[PDB]
């Protein structure tokens, strides 16, 4: 079993959302999001909202297996500050639904800003 893009990209989009904080984004992370955690990916949402590199929009393409039920994707992002995509490869991990794993959301994460 796989997830389908739409699967994905709304599940991105539902991480990118800045009206949301992510200490209520927690069901969407591998391990849910810690009160550190939490509190990074919520300032540079933030920081990014006021720069106005927001809304993000993401193309997955390349979905693939992994072991113990998870997936990988090759996800495109876009906005109006990106003049091109940037493209990562992150796996994503099914437990009551699809979510990031704990690994490609630190990744992510790291990957932002600062």
């Amino acid at each position: 079993d796989v997830p389908t893009a739409a699967q994905l990209t709304s599940l991105l989009n539902s991480l990118a959302d800045p009206n949301v904080s992510f200490a209520n984004k927690g069901s969407l992370v591998e391990g849910g999001i810690g009160g550190t955690e939490a509190r990074i990916a919520d300032h540079k949402l933030k920081k990014a909202a006021e720069h106005g590199d927001l809304p993000l929009s993401f193309s997955v393409t390349n979905i693939q297996p992994a072991a113990a039920g998870s997936a990988t994707a090759d996800v495109s992002v876009s906005g109006p500050k990106l003049s091109s995509p940037v493209t990562r490869n992150v796996t994503f991990v099914n437990q009551g639904g699809w979510m990031l794993s704990r690994a490609s959301a630190m990744e992510l994460l790291q990957a932002a800003g600062n």
